[PDB]
């Protein structure tokens, strides 16, 4: 048994989803509900100044996905895709929660935003940028000592949710299981139900995807959602899961490391650069930032052995702390998911000696060069 009062607490990282958000796709119904424009207006306590530069960085990438959701105006007025204001204040009340477990709690951050104890990366998409910033804004309170900088990267090479387009290798080993998913026994009967009573018509391409993502996003706003979208939310739900790890599923160990094992690479040398004590104290962080995506969440829990078969929800974090012993000098990993302490694969305790910890990750994990090999058929 450990005694924590003689932890230190060394590092975080945090992986985010972003909050609450317009839909992607409306449903293929006469009657939608409207996506009104006030939605988008920003509350006062999130203002936040930042700037956005890609890895070099050098100059913010192209983003095709900003372009693909402004290509749909959904009734009311929205784009699609777009964080609200109910979105901005969970990722506020997240960069809360943060500052009183690490500002306020134990004086391991400073109360104000210092870009030297603080690495932000997320992926190039307007919802996560503007995510980032609510949830500074929250952890900070809006003040800093220097400017925010937020790092992305070009879509082709982004390694915070699975690439397809770029990946060759991950796009053929599960092109199969994509094209059937749908039709898979009891996930097609459901579907076929859902959409029999919500009066869909059969022509209509509709999936588990497009319809969480309505329900969800007008159960956050509190809309006034189709009576049968609501009879069948938690079935949607669980269907929409069935449907991913169909095309990704646990058993399938070198998908899972093209998916998502270049993300725990990264992770991993988080940690590790624990391990140096004397070396580039310059380029270590305390607190480690990522905004990332639900498609990213699924298979990354799945590889933690932490899944719990439930869609990633708005603003959802899964937390890594990273702890030594003051007089064992033995060091030790805390893994929480939407608050919740976690007990990951391989570890006997919440509390995980690092060691344990690093041989289960290394199950999944990918490094650049064995990721590059595979993102090209030649």
């Amino acid at each position: 048994p450990v005694d924590r009062s003689l932890l230190k607490l060394k590092m975080v990282q945090v992986v985010f989803r972003h909050g609450a958000r317009s839909p992607l796709k409306p449903l293929p119904l006469e009657e939608q509900v409207e996506w009104n424009p006030q939605l988008l207006e920003v509350p006062p306590q999130t203002q936040f100044d930042y700037t956005v530069t890609n890895l070099a960085g050098g100059p913010k990438p192209y983003s095709p996905y900003d372009s693909q959701y402004h290509e749909t105006t959904l009734k009311g007025g929205m784009f699609a895709g777009q964080l609200t204001k109910v979105g901005m204040q969970q990722m506020f009340a997240l960069g809360e929660r943060l500052r009183k477990n690490y500002v306020e709690d134990i004086p391991f951050l400073s109360p104000t935003f210092n870009p030297q104890e603080v690495f932000i990366r997320s992926t190039n998409i307007f919802r996560n940028l503007e995510s980032t910033r609510c949830l500074l804004a929250g952890l900070f309170q809006c003040q800093k000592e220097g400017p925010i900088i937020i790092h992305t990267d070009e879509a082709d090479s982004e390694v915070l949710y699975p690439n397809y387009q770029s990946c060759w290798s991950l796009r053929q080993r599960t092109r199969g299981r994509r094209q059937t998913a749908s039709l898979q026994p009891g996930i097609s009967e459901d579907l076929k139900k859902v959409k029999d009573r919500m009066g869909i018509d059969s022509s209509d391409k509709v999936d588990f995807f497009i319809l969480l993502d309505n329900v969800a996003a007008e159960q956050a706003h509190n809309l006034p959602s189709c009576p049968m979208l609501k009879r069948f939310a938690r079935m949607i739900e669980q269907r929409a899961v069935d449907t991913s790890l169909y095309i990704l599923p646990k058993e399938d160990r070198e998908s899972l490391q093209m998916a998502v094992g270049p993300f725990l690479h990264i992770l991993e040398s988080n940690l590790l650069k624990a391990m140096d004590s004397a070396t580039a104290p310059d380029k270590i962080r305390k607190l480690y930032l990522y905004a990332a995506h639900d498609v990213t969440f699924i298979p990354l829990l799945m590889t933690l052995g932490i899944f719990d078969h439930k869609w990633p929800p708005f603003a959802v974090d899964l937390t890594m702390e990273l702890y030594q012993h003051l007089e064992s000098k033995e060091w030790f990993v805390q893994l929480y998911y939407h608050g919740k302490e976690q007990v990951p694969r391989g570890c006997p305790d919440g509390l995980c000696p690092l060691d344990m910890f690093l041989n289960a990750m290394s199950v999944y994990t990918l490094s650049p060069e064995k990721y590059h090999a595979l993102c090209s058929q030649t």
